[PDB]
């Protein structure tokens, strides 16, 4: 059986240290506090409660997080205004968009999110953040949050990536494509796969270190997992209970290492975006 | 054996496109004319025959083609005061600077590469091209030269690349990162190989399309291609000039190869003709 990556534990450990960091960062500067942003269009539930999460851990750390809700019948110059806004207040040190929009009218995602300044872009959305992290100048950019999460839950096995073979499933701009390129910069050889991939089985058995963010509940069969495979599970599914994009219970039989759905990847990708947020409060000073 | 894919025919094939719609838009538009300029540092001679080679083709076509060459020694501060000169420059559509810079001072090859302006990086360097190439969004920028030749010479075989495995064995800014994003985004399924991968042999044996750009003269042996595989060398390499795959044993099992030379080499010269043609045109409206 599979050795738990315990995620909901782990973060706690990430936000205790961010909580000392800025708790000492307002006693070594006083009167000066990390401010985050994060702005929402429309009202779906699953946004709604991923904005509540991250509102708690930027409260019990230290940061100082408002929450901005626009109605479904928000139009895309709307949102602009309020882009321009927060990237001309300097008491802003980041801030994001929630996505999916979930908007009646017709707004540019790609328009929207690259309006976002490079040095707010906490979440790494902005294609020049993207740019760097795709061509690996990896220390000039905002890496995507998810990533983020998923690569320090890998290193917490300390079995080394370079040199292992990764199979990354799903190519999305939030999870996949980023996740890509996190792991071949750490010099893993990667396989991107995708909706269009041909057996996808034979594919995923290749995958010394397996990555999956496919929107897919319990897609990815256990029979497939390489044995003593690294498992990471992206998957957040509401189903008749949540479950994972991984068959959680025949794919611990297989793995050396396996992230649970809820537990795992999720308070993970909180607490690096909590970082992000401490990172540009620190690189704003400078 | 495998059909040998013609870098120099589909080449010329476009360049004599190219060149056609230059004069129809001269005709429509009386007194307009495309406008390249490559900027270069130092003096490696490599750069000095692909410049000209690139210089030869714009003249063809029509294309204005201005080369300013930078001394071995200039300062970073320097290259930005052309850099920006260029930017201002309503006449120049596209530019360049031909890689790797030869300085003796250390300049920041990425600061210098991202004052280009997106709008006329042609070669499609900067990072806000890079990074809507590597999610997917194809319309907005300028795709790198060669990465657009080799997928013009993919599609030549006929086979759609959909549901394909391939295989982009090196990771550099200017050829294989820029082609594991545009086989990506033709619905491949990926594998990107570098100079830590364990077993590159297995790794190259899983490839129905096969793009190889180490600079490692002849180092994929062609006992590894796929039997049936399609095989671009993007290679060039002095010893006569090779490429980067055995390519006797190669052309025995692939279906389609590229010929080091006349392969990706001159497709990657007429695709920055095309990106700067349509600098042009865009500037126009
Ligand atoms: N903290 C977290 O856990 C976190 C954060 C955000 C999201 N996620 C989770 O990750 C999952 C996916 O989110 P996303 O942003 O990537 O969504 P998305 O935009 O729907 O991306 C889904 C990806 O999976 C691929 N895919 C879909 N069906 C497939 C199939 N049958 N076989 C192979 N590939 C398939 C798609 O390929 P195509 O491009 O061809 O469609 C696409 O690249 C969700 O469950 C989400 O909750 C992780
Ligand atoms: N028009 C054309 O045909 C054209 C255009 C451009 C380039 N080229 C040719 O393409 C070749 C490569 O150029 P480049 O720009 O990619 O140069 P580069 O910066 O040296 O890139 C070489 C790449 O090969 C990878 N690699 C994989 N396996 C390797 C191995 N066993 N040994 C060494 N490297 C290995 C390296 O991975 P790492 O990142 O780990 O080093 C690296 O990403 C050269 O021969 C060049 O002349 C010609
Ligand atoms: N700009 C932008 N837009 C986006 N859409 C995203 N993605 C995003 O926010 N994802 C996200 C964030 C937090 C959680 C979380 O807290 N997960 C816990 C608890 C879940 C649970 N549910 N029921 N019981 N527990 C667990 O999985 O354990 C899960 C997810 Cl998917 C983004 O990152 N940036
Ligand atoms: N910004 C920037 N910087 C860069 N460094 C590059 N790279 C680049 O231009 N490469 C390049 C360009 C043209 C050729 C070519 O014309 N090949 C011919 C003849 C070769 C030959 N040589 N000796 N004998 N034959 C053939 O292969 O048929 C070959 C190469 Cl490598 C770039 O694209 N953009």
């Amino acid at each position: 059986p599979a050795e738990i990556l315990n995620g909901k534990e782990i973060s706690a450990q990430i936000r205790a240290r961010l909580k000392n960091q800025v708790t000492q960062l307002k006693e070594q500067v006083p009167g000066f506090t990390p401010r985050l942003a994060i702005l929402q269009v429309g009202n779906r539930d699953d946004s709604n409660l991923y904005i509540n999460v991250k509102l708690k851990a930027a409260e019990e750390i230290g940061i100082k997080a408002t929450h901005i809700k626009l109605p479904r019948t928000t139009t895309e110059s709307e949102v602009m205004k309020y882009i321009t806004s927060l990237n001309e207040d300097s008491t802003v040190h980041g801030f994001l968009v929630q996505l999916p929009l979930d908007s009646e009218n017709s707004i540019n995602t790609e328009e929207v999110i690259n309006a976002i300044a490079p040095e707010k872009d906490v979440d790494g959305l902005t294609s020049i953040n993207a740019g760097r992290l795709a061509r690996g100048d990896l220390n000039d950019c905002f890496i995507p949050c998810t990533p983020k999460g998923c690569l320090e839950l890998i290193k917490e096995t300390g079995v080394p990536i370079a040199g292992r073979h990764a199979v990354v499933v799903g190519r999305s701009k939030i999870v996949g494509a980023p996740m890509h390129d996190l792991l071949l910069w750490n010099n893993a050889t990667v396989t991107t796969c995708h909706s269009k991939t041909a057996h996808l089985d034979e594919e995923v058995n290749k995958g010394d270190i397996l990555v999956v963010a496919t929107g897919q509940p319990e897609m990815v069969k256990g029979e497939w997992i390489k044995p003593g495979a690294i498992v990471i599970d992206c998957g957040i599914n509401y189903v008749p209970k949540v479950v994972g994009d991984v068959a959680y219970d025949e794919a611990k039989e297989r793995a050396s290492f396996i992230t649970p759905v809820p537990g795992g990847v999720g308070p993970m990708t909180v607490a690096m975006l909590m970082q992000s947020t401490v990172e540009s409060a620190k690189r704003f000073l400078e």
